[PDB]
């Protein structure tokens, strides 16, 4: 009878004695920022917060979750470009300019910079406000949101200093956020600050590994064998990375493969990428400059345009390009009309050649002094003596004709952005590591790794294919099984019709509407043959060849996109010391005046 | 001209890198709830805290400065009584009470004691809203505030299991305070515990040294010998420490002084007290319980009146007391009225021989299956086996009358609490250091280490003899110097006055009013000179005698009050990694749902 | 006693080399350390992280760092060092640089 009674006291004591020896979760937002070349996007991420007695707090890998990607707003590049506009004068790319003068100018750096900071930060709040419950937004606000904002390949070849002299500012802006909202926003230099090519390569292969969890210290991602060793359960998979500017290319070296003395290899443990608890592996990650979506587009048309087996008399014959298909002579954005044709924008700053012709100025530095440099450029027909307007100018040429022919493109794909006689400028970061072109990576470094494709325009050119029923829905990824594929649709006819410009298959396959995305995705498809014909010829071929978008999650629903994002999380949450004493014990206080 | 003009810029540049590579301070509180005997009271502190990059957030201590000592509320004692009083019955301690069926009633004492820190925590935050501004206000109120509840001699002898299960709720009442101020107050069972008398003793030490700049790891205060060993500059000092319930004896000790086995002295080193970087010292800490001026004054009263050479026709000749003084005859709080009459509350709550009463009961599991503990009782005059009321009864006695001998008043206090023939009752901790009383622990441990005394009636002992000149201003502590001096002054003859009860001094030399806090300091006075001359009886004796109420810091303002609580604070702070996890990492954010 | 770290760094004489040759010499050159001859007594060891070939940037780091130290411009002690109201040690003594043409 009382026996039940003294037992709810002592259950009561209990529970409260539970409370204060087990550990607590809470719920923390992570912020990072996507400072690329086409544009500067937030990346909003949660995660699990566990703090236990005498432990401290510490963040849960897997509990990692994108709740989502916001706006695409102005990238660095234009920021800076607006800035030396106004500050340096109009036309700087093609007048000698003083930058030890531009220093009276940090000020009004200041202020275009907290232009996009104050949208950046706007943007994320209202992610943040939409997708947390109030309960949620309490632990939220409480933790605070270390913010890391990292720049690729739009502003990896600005000239002098001016980038640097950036991130200084973009950091104070991010460490001083409008009280209002409540979320305490706070960044450091091991945070926010520009990436290499090899690190976005490095962190790509880390979120890869995470999400379909190959990668992990615990007994059912990994094992320890008798000699204390600690082995990943399942093979390590490497990624193929197509942006806006550069392209990565990261695979891990599987067994004692052998590298040549020049071949540079990244130990993720020794190079303090992934902490010593993880299992160790020795990865091959390079980036190419000129390779991504808009600077191979420009950089493309102006080689092509420029070799006379391609111009005859203003009229530049494009093999990656449909029948039928008509467009003007220039590296501007296309706009494919309703009426079947293609608007080509002639502003400066929507031009894909821009960022080429900027860094190829015999005023930058790199030029100047390195002729080297001087000569990457006049190989790829752009002449940094001449101004800025006469080096985005495809000279003696006045409208671009599609023959559609494939093999054609592949074989100017090659020559141009795959395997060209010179390195592609503004790639000193890959020769550094060895490679010089695509075609050596391959050729020095190979692995029996599975690869994993990604960037829009390149799993759009496999799932076009699968939906004309021209691949099979099971691709492994087969070279001539692609090529074949590729062959049939980009020999296809343009018909202007009713509706609009349709792509019209041969031998009565099927049909599609042509738009602003797909007019020139054959580029993108021969850029695809290309690559899998070096990891095909190279002496260790990838188990598998897979495109995706996205990694599935354990629930079904996915848990984060691909990219760098994830890894520049886990490079820094995974130093379990590391980052309790700059995310906890510093926090946003360390702000406070 | 523009030289400057670009300089601005540059600084401009500077003056931000400086900022993120900088370390940065911000102010937090720190408080320490002093759960004594006589009452449970908040001591408010600010120390100003460090946050550097990749080395995270830690206290100066020398920044540690109290800024108020908050009301005195009930103690925890009164609060377990009155929830036995209703949940047990009135009258348990005449009474064998069940304690397994008190499990029931646990709801019951989370209300009782929410009553008392609920005043606490309206105390703390009155504090903090008077003495800190707006700027100081949101540095604390984002740190959060560590809560330190120590419980000392109050319910240290306390019965059962009782006083640990209100421990466990005390800590989730701190850990939920109000959200409507702001102050994030938070604990664990590291920092909210019961403490010990030798833990006691040594944090009055550690707050001792610290606030006279004699402990220290620093250049300033320490120095390295040619054997990478830490010793401090200057010689590091004892504290006596007398509270209301008990009276602690701390010495280093000094040079290679070799102790009996049975004697066991703390190395603050190796009992993880200090640490490593600080200079070592094996340190002598005892608790003596029925020592402290409350515990002591009601002892004193029931073995005095109980002997049959000042007991006689119901009439107790204290020589404690002045002549002419008159009371009645038992151990509850007097009060000197206006007309010189003595007013004695007879409440049971208000007598000063409860807690021992209390204690030497035959229905308490200490003194039933303990024979020894019974027989410590029955010597002060205490009988287990009668009821409350006859325990704190003085049997066969009406009226104490003062005789003013102050040799036999020094006579008296020796052979009751200095030396007795058993140990005062509630001992245990203090036997198992090798000291069964406070003549034993000079005897078997001395120090050349100087002494510094604190207690309101200790010094109060000191300054009334400086004030009427009978001890010169500049007093080092000599036995018999203040033993001519107080004999002079016990001697008075008290005489009512139209203004009160005035103490007239012989031989005309002046005059003071008596008042409830005078009226037996000859009591306390005799204690000093019993203590001393065991200080001047031991092989090793003090460089000097000190008697401070707190210590001046280094701008000439006191830092803070002289007691364990600077030392529980320096116990936790000082251990920067386990600091940073706990204060930090953990924070009151681990309180969140 | 104690035991014998050996370091075995080499520069400019095999940076250039082609192939594998050099890393592969390196492998078989720290094995050769970790056993020597027990007859002298001398307990010589390596490792993948001592014995190494140092790159060029770290070569001249190295003798920066030899530079300041004999000179008594580097260091962590208050003779050589000094902590600022803000929590940073700067060294007391301009740190110098150097120019070595092997
Ligand atoms: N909203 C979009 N989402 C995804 N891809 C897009 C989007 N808009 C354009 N693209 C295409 O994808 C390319 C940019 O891909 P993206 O992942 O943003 O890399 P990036 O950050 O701009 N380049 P990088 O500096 O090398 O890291 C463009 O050149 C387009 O072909
Ligand atoms: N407001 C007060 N401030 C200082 N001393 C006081 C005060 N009120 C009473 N006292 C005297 O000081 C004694 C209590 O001193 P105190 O420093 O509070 O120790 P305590 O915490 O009650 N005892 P303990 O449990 O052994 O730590 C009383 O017995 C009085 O003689
Ligand atoms: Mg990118
Ligand atoms: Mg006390
Ligand atoms: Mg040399």
């Amino acid at each position: 009878d009382t026996e039940k009674r003294i037992n709810v006291g002592k259950t009561h004591l209990q529970t409260l004695r539970n409370l204060e020896t087990r550990c607590h979760d809470s719920l923390q937002a992570l912020v990072v920022i996507d400072a690329g070349s086409s544009s500067t996007r937030t990346n909003v991420f949660l995660a699990k917060t566990r703090s236990c007695p005498n432990k401290g707090r510490s963040i849960d890998p897997d509990s990692i979750q994108l709740i989502r990607e916001g706006k695409r707003f102005t990238g660095l590049r234009v920021v800076l470009e607006e800035w030396l506009d106004t500050y340096a004068g109009k036309d700087w790319e093609s007048r000698p300019v003083d930058a030890r003068l531009l220093f009276q100018y940090v000020p009004q750096m200041h202020e275009g910079a907290k232009k996009l900071m104050q949208l950046l930060e706007e943007d994320t709040v209202a992610i943040l406000d939409s997708q947390l419950n109030e309960e949620q937004k309490v632990q939220v606000k409480a933790l605070g949101i270390p913010v890391m904002l990292c720049s690729t390949a739009g502003v990896r070849d600005f000239h002098e200093w001016y980038r640097d002299a950036l991130f200084v500012l973009l950091r104070h802006l991010i460490n001083n956020p409008s009280p209002a909202h409540g979320y305490k926003f706070f960044t450091n230099p091991f945070w926010t600050r520009p990436i290499t090519g090899a690190e976005e390569g490095l962190f790509a292969f880390i979120t890869l590994n995470h999400l379909s969890r190959r990668l992990g210290e615990d007994p059912a991602r990994s094992m320890i064998d008798e000699y204390g060793v600690k082995h990943s359960r399942n093979d390590l998979a490497g990624v193929v990375e197509v942006g806006g500017a550069s392209a990565q290319i990261v695979f891990p070296l599987q067994e004692g493969t052998v590298l040549p003395s020049s071949v540079r290899a990244v130990n993720l443990q020794r190079e303090r990428l992934l902490p010593e608890r993880y299992p160790s592996a020795d990865v091959v990650s390079v980036s190419f400059m000129q390779l991504g979506m808009a600077s191979s587009a420009g950089l493309f048309l102006k080689e092509l345009c420029s070799n006379d087996e391609f111009l005859q008399g203003g009229i530049c014959s494009n093999p990656c390009l449909f029948k039928g298909f008509q467009q003007s002579c220039s590296a501007g954005e296309v706009e494919v009309r309703p009426d079947g044709s293609a608007s080509v924008n002639e502003d400066v700053r929507k031009n894909r050649l821009k960022p080429l012709a900027t860094y190829c100025s015999v005023h930058n530095p790199e030029i100047s002094f390195k002729v080297t440099n001087e000569m990457q450029c006049r190989e790829n027909s752009i002449d940094p003596t001449k101004p800025l307007a006469e080096r985005m100018k495809i000279e003696n040429c006045s409208i671009i004709e599609g023959t559609g022919n494939f093999d054609k493109c592949v074989s100017q794909v090659e020559s141009i952005l795959v395997a060209p006689k010179l390195p592609l400028p503004a790639n000193i970061e890959a020769a550094s590591s060895g490679f010089e072109s695509v075609d050596q990576v391959f050729r020095f470094a190979s692995s029996t790794a599975p690869m994993f494709i990604t960037g829009r325009e390149m799993l759009a050119s496999i799932d076009t294919l699968k939906d004309h029923r021209l691949l099979r829905s099971d691709f492994s990824g087969d070279v001539e099984e692609l090529a074949e594929a590729a062959r049939e649709f980009c020999s296809s006819e343009v018909i202007i019709r009713t509706d609009g410009p349709v792509i019209q298959l041969p031998n009565a396959r099927g049909e599609q509407k042509l738009n602003s995305l797909n007019f020139d995705l054959c580029k993108t498809m021969a850029l695809t043959v290309s690559l899998l014909r070096h990891m095909a010829a190279g002496e260790n071929q990838p188990s598998f060849i897979k495109w995706e978008k996205s990694i599935a999650g354990p629930d079904g629903k996915p848990l984060a996109d691909l990219g760098w994002q994830v890894g520049v999380i886990l490079h820094h949450v995974l130093f379990t010391e590391e980052w309790g004493r700059t995310a906890y014990e510093a926090g946003y206080s360390h702000n406070l005046e």
